[PDB]
């Protein structure tokens, strides 16, 4: 079922009733990967108690060497998900990665506050929830305040009910890459106002973005402040977009690589530390004023450079 | 009060043989170490000539030498007679030594040319820093007599002489990186005397940091005179001048990387290649962001650190 190959323990519970004892092998192992194989775990509701204070195990959990957890392909009910979260709370788990999960049913709000792994990194990819516009607000109810990196991919919904969303005090990186249906307007509905006081980096790769100015527009609407913005891998268009917009005053790094650009876009910030404009379709070398003052400029890959 | 000469780790064996003429015993401690450094404290090893037979076949140690885990060797601070240095080179030849670094040495006397050809370690890398030789312009030809044709990297720092007699110098079949950094007196004319015609067919990278260069075009000119071809040129840490230099010069056709960082440049110099993959112009003194034509077509441009960007 499981296997402690070096630091990893690819604990596999695809088969109906698994050999959980194996799990005790996935102990002392810093990296753990759980593959539910799409198997439903709604039968654990009748078997386990979510308010369980595993006396017998408390010390094990607190002594585990676990640091990076991945949980993929499984139809887990909300109750068991957060149950596990609460349990992990007393462990030293730093990074969590939920993937291809169908979290079902509603769970009651937790009693106390901040019950949860003191995570630095939380990654979600193709996770569906019982509710759909409040899943973020609810998951927050079990998260600690030190979260630094939040990655959300292929969400079925990001149009948050922002009044219920809370402040992410330490969140320095928000990665909404791979949400082809998000869009600039959709981006405004995701970046809840005043909820990312410390954001420094915002990644939006392959997220339906159309123009840098349009994105700047959304950033101003969201009253967001930040240092880096990655827009690589979007199909940016040759268009006016928003004719006027001030970029966040702290913006010093813009990525526009692999966005199929044919012209340098207008409305770029005036001064930048780095501007990655590589692997696009510029057929002419950028003119003087056409570009911002850049400390590090990349144009590698464009047609005008190839001399094949 | 028992510090043995060579202290071993698992890969790094460091030896100290500075004591007034003793303890050669340690060494067998190094056996099995990938890296080895031999410090001689500047002591003179000239006494080894009356004791060791430059030709003697180390039969008793031959296998040991053939079984050493030795890959990178550094030999520094010592006055070693030529005969001994090449004697050792010959010896290591049967070992799997890949990189050699000689530094702060005073190689003395002369040595007879080797009967055979290519009797030395099969090096990928050879480094010299502040090494002096008996002769002074033939030293490169002579050292060559003992080297294998597979050398990929030759680095020469603080040399007392780079004005080689090129007719004697032979081809470096595989040399791809030639590093002449730290030769402040070299200059652009002196560079021409170091780049022996046709001796570096496969050169790809030429590094010339802190080597008295003055203008990119003056360097280009030197390269043209040497009929040298290459892909990368590093001129960082030279005090490049605000001057015309050579008003006309075609760059080697394969050049795609020019480094002009930390050269105190105040203006974008003229005479740059038409197009480059990378142009590193950072940490200079540009007070104005470079104009259009002023720069070449560049894939990767760096201008970080210049004053025009500081907004302090
Ligand atoms: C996204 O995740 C969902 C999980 O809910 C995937 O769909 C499930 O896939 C498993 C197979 O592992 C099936 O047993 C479930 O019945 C599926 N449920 C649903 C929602 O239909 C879906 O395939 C994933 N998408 C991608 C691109 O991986
Ligand atoms: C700008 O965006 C590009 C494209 O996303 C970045 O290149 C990727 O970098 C990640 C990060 O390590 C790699 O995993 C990918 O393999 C890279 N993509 C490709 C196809 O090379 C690039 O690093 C960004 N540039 C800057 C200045 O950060
Ligand atoms: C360059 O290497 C030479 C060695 O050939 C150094 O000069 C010798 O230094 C030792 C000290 O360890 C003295 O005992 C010798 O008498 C010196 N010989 C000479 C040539 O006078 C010289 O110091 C080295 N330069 C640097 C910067 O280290
Ligand atoms: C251009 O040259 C500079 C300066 O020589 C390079 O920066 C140095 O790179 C070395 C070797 O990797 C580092 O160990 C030093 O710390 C760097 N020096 C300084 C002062 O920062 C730079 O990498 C070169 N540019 C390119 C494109 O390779
Ligand atoms: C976005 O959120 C608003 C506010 O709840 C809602 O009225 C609207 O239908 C949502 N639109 C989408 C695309 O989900
Ligand atoms: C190099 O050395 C030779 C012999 O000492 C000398 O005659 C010649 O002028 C030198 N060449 C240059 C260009 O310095």
């Amino acid at each position: 079922p499981c296997e402690l190959d070096e630091e990893s323990c690819s604990c596999n519970f695809s088969d109906p009733k698994p050999d959980w004892s194996s799990a005790f092998n996935c102990l002392g192992a810093a990296d753990v990967e759980l593959y539910g194989g799409g198997r439903s775990l709604e039968y654990l509701l009748k078997r386990v108690d979510t308010e369980a204070d595993l006396g017998q195990f408390t010390d094990i959990i607190k002594s585990l060497s676990l640091k990076r957890l991945t949980v993929r392909a499984a139809r887990i009910p909300s109750r068991i998900l957060f149950g596990a979260l609460r349990v992990l709370g007393i462990s030293g788990l730093q990074e969590l990665t939920l993937e291809n999960l169908e979290v079902t049913g509603t769970a009651p709000p937790p009693l106390l506050e901040a019950t949860g792994p003191d995570l630095n990194i939380l990654n979600l990819r193709n996770v569906s929830w019982a509710t759909r516009d409040a899943w973020l607000a609810e998951l927050q109810q079990w998260l600690k305040p030190g979260l630094k990196v939040l990655s959300i991919a292929q969400a079925h919904s990001l149009n948050f009910s922002c009044e219920q969303v809370r402040v992410f005090p330490a969140l320095s990186t928000l990665d909404l890459s791979d949400n082809p249906e998000l869009g600039e307007r959709g981006l405004i509905s995701a970046l809840c106002p005043l909820k990312f006081p410390t954001l420094q980096v915002l990644a939006l790769r392959n997220a339906g973005m159309e123009t840098p100015s349009g994105v700047c527009s959304a950033l101003a609407a969201a009253r967001v402040q930040l240092q880096g913005l990655d827009l690589s891998h979007n199909s940016l268009r040759d268009a006016a977009g928003a004719p006027s917009c001030d970029w966040p005053s702290q913006l010093n790094s813009l990525n526009l690589s692999f966005t199929g650009l044919k012209q340098v876009p207008k409305g770029l910030p005036a001064k930048l530390s780095v501007l990655d404009l590589s692997y696009n379709r510029l057929d002419r070398n950028p003119s003087p004023d056409e570009l911002p003052q850049v400390g590090n400029l990349s144009l590698k890959g464009n047609p005008f450079l190839d001399s094949e």
